[PDB]
C-alpha cells in the first residue's frame, strides 16, 4: 500500500525562476498603469543578458531598464562575483505589439464578460487534503527547502550562498481510500550555488543543520533518509553563467510538482485574457473549494479553451475514489457555483491587480492567501 | 461511467516547435561529428530572429547559420508573406561552454555507464492499450491533424496554410477496470495561419472535408460533435511574428497530452546525459514494455534523479487498477530488466545518434518506431 513520490523546487536564482519574476515584474509594471494591458513578455537569461522577446499592447509608460534591473536586484544579483550583476547587465528589448489578428480575434469590441479565451488549451486543478493549504507534501517541503536558502543568505547567516538553488524531496506514502498519507522523507537533494572559499563539509554541514532540520518535521526524517547535498561537489559558477534560463520552464514547480496533472501552458508573463494563467487559477480554486468544502479529499478538474471563444469546451472532475458523490454531481455542483469564462474569472480572482510577479517564485499554489486560494463557499 | 478529456498538439511552424526543431539540430550537427558533444541549446524566435543560448562544449566545427536556416526551411519559412523567411532572417549566438563545475561532478573522469545524472530532476513514462502505438486517443489525433496540415501545404492541395498551427480534440470515454475506452469525438479545434486571399468560409470547409474527415475516423464523429474551425476569424500573422518561441514550451504536446504525468524537464537542444531526456525516454520504454508484454493495461512510471548521482533516487510504478500483480511486483520486474543509469541508457537506446531534430514534432512518443518505442521483452 505505501508508495514513493518525489518533487522538486528551485529558487529565486535559478535562470528559469528570474526569467519568471522579470516576466511577471513586466506584467506588474504594466498593470500599475493599465489594467487593461494585454502582456505575453517572455525572458530569456544568459550570461550578463537578459532579454524580453513578446507582445505587449499598452497605454502604460514603462521604463523597461528600471524593472528589469530592480527584479534582478531583488533576487540577489548584484555583483560580478555572484555571476550577475544588475547594476551592469545587457537588457535588450524585442518587444512588438500584440498581433491585430489575435486582438480582433479575442477582445477588441467585445463585453468585458463575454471577452474569448487569448488563446485555446487545456488546463488543470488540483488539491489534496494532504496539507491545511491543500498541496501535496513533496512539493511544500521543496518549496520550503529553497526559501530557507534565501532566508539564510539575506541575513547573513551562509554568507557564501548565491541566489541559485534546486531541491528534491522523495516521500514515502501510504494509500487511503483514493486519498494519501505521508509517512516519511525518503531522500533529499539540495545543490545550491556558492563562493570561492566555504569547504564542500561546512556547506554540507549546513544544509543539513540549518536548512533541512529548520524546515522538515523531525518525525519524517529516520536513520534510513537519503541526503544528496551538494552531490556535484561544486557549484560556483550559477546563475545564467551557468544555464539559460528561459520564462515558462518550471511549469510543474509553479504548480503541483508532478500530482494532479498539466496542459502545458506557462504562467508568467501574461495579463488575465491568457487563459494558461486564469483558467489554471481558476481550476485551483474550483479543486481547493471542491476539498475545502468536504466534497473530496483529493480532486482534478480539467478545463479547456478555444481561441475568441468565452465559456470552456470542456469541464471534467475526478475525484480518485474520494468522494461519495459522482462526477456527474461534482460537475453540477460546479456548474451552480463557477462561471469559467476569463472575463468572468477576472472579476472573481481580480486578476488585474500587479501581484504577478509575488507568484513567480515558491510556486503559484498554496501561499499567502491569493484569491485562488480562498475558497469560495457551494451552494447546492 | 463517461467523462470527458482534452489534449492538444501543434504544428512544425508554431514558434515554440521551430525552437524545439532548431534546438535539436544543433544536436544533431554537433552529434553528427562527435558522438559525445554536451549539449545544451537553447533557442528563441521572435519577428525576423532566431537566437541560440546555452552551453556546449563540443569538438564539433558547426556552422550555427547554416543549421538554422536548413530547419527553418525545412519547416516551410521561406518568404516574408509568410512572415518569416530562412534566407534572411537574422540568426544570433550566444553559446558558451558548458560550466567546468557542471562537468566536473557529472562526467570528467568517469566511467561511461558510471556517468552521473547531469542533472536532479523527476521524469515519468506513461502507457495506454487504448490504440496499437500505446498512446491516448487524444494527443493522436491531436498529432494527425496537424500532420495532415503540413502535408496539404506542402504538396499544394491547400496552397493558401502556412507553417503555424494549432489542433484541439476532446474525447469522451468510458472507464473499463482503470483502462479507458474511447467513444466520441466531443469536439474539435483548429486554428491555422494563412494567406491574405482565402476566405473564412473557404477555409472551414477544407478544414472539415480535407483535414478532419481525412485523418478521424466517421465513427468518433456524429451529429453533436462540436467543431472550432478558425475560431480567431482572422490568423494572417503566424510564426515568430504572432507569438514569441522558446524551446521547452511545448512538453506536454511533446508526451502524453496531459495525461500520465509529467515531471517539467524540456526534451530538444539536450545531449542524453540530461537525463530530462535519457530517463525520460527510457521511463516510455518500461511503461511501454510493462503494457506490451501484458502485465498492464495502462501505466504510469517515475523515476528521479540527482545532479552527479547515476543511479536513480527512487523508482515508482501505478497501474491505475489494470494489473493482477502489485506494485512491489511490477518493480521487481522492472529492476530485474532494466538499468536506469543515463549510461547504460545511452548504449539501450543509441542516444548518441543524431536522430533528435525527427523527435521534435508530432510528439517524442508513438511513433516511428524510435528505440524507446520497441519493447523489451521481459524476463521474470
Ligand atoms: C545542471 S544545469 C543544466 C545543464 C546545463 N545546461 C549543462 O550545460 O549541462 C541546470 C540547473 O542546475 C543548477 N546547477 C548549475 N550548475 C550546477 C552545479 N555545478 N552543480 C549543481 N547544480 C548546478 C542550476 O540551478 C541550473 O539552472
Ligand atoms: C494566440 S498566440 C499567444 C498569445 C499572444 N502571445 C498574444 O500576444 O496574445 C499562441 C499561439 O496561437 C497561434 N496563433 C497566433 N495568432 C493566432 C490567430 N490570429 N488566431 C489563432 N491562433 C493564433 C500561434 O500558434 C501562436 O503561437
Ligand atoms: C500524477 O499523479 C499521480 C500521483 C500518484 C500516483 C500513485 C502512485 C505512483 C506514481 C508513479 C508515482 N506510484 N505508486 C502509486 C500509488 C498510488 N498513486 O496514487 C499516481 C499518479
Ligand atoms: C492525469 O491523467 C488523468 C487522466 C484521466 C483521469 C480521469 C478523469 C478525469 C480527468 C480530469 C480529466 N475526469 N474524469 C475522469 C475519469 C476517469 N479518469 O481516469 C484522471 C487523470
Amino acid at each position: 500500500g505505501t508508495f514513493l513520490f518525489t518533487s522538486e523546487s528551485v529558487g529565486e536564482g535559478h535562470p528559469d525562476k528570474i526569467c519568471d519574476q522579470i516576466s511577471d515584474a513586466v506584467l506588474d509594471a504594466h498593470l500599475q498603469q493599465d489594467p487593461d494591458a494585454k502582456v505575453a513578455c517572455e525572458t530569456v537569461a544568459k550570461t550578463g543578458m537578459i532579454l524580453l522577446a513578446g507582445e505587449i499592447t499598452s497605454r502604460a509608460a514603462v521604463d523597461y531598464q528600471k524593472v528589469v534591473r530592480e527584479a534582478v536586484k531583488h533576487i540577489g544579483y548584484d555583483d560580478s562575483s555572484k555571476g550577475f550583476d544588475y547594476k551592469t547587465c545587457n537588457v535588450l528589448v524585442a518587444l512588438e505589439q500584440q498581433s491585430p489578428d489575435i486582438a480582433q480575434g479575442v477582445h477588441l469590441d467585445r463585453n468585458e464578460e463575454d471577452i474569448g479565451a487569448g488563446d485555446q488549451g487545456l488546463m488543470f486543478g488540483y488539491a489534496t487534503d494532504e496539507t491545511e493549504e491543500c498541496m501535496p507534501l513533496t512539493i511544500v517541503l521543496a518549496h520550503k527547502l529553497n526559501a530557507k536558502l534565501a532566508e539564510l543568505r539575506r541575513n547573513g547567516t551562509l554568507p557564501w550562498l548565491r541566489p541559485d538553488s534546486k531541491t528534491q524531496v522523495t516521500v514515502q506514502y501510504m494509500q487511503d481510500r483514493g486519498a494519501v498519507l505521508p509517512i516519511r522523507v525518503h531522500t533529499i537533494v539540495i545543490s545550491v550555488q556558492h563562493d570561492e572559499e566555504v569547504c564542500l563539509d561546512e556547506m554540507r554541514d549546513a544544509l543539513k543543520e540549518k536548512v533541512i532540520k529548520a524546515v522538515v518535521p523531525a518525525k519524517y526524517l529516520d536513520e534510513d533518509t537519503i541526503y544528496h547535498l551538494q552531490p556535484s561537489g561544486r557549484f560556483v559558477i550559477g546563475g545564467p553563467q551557468g544555464d539559460a534560463g528561459l520564462t515558462g520552464r518550471k511549469i510543474i514547480v509553479d504548480t503541483y510538482g508532478g500530482w494532479g496533472a498539466h496542459g502545458g501552458g506557462a504562467f508568467s508573463g501574461k495579463d488575465y485574457t491568457k487563459v494558461d494563467r486564469s483558467a489554471a487559477y481558476a481550476a485551483r480554486w474550483v479543486a481547493k473549494s471542491l476539498v475545502k468544502g468536504g466534497l473530496c479529499r483529493r480532486v482534478l478538474v480539467q478545463v479547456s479553451y478555444a481561441i475568441g471563444v468565452s465559456h470552456p469546451l470542456s469541464i471534467s472532475i475526478f475525484h480518485y475514489g474520494t468522494s461519495q458523490k459522482s462526477e456527474r454531481e461534482l460537475l453540477e455542483i460546479v456548474k451552480k457555483n463557477f462561471d469559467l469564462r476569463p472575463g468572468v474569472i477576472v472579476r472573481d480572482l481580480d486578476l488585474k491587480k500587479p501581484i504577478y510577479q509575488r507568484t513567480a517564485a515558491y510556486g503559484h499554489f498554496g501561499r499567502d492567501s491569493f484569491p485562488w486560494e480562498v475558497p469560495k463557499k457551494l451552494k447546492y
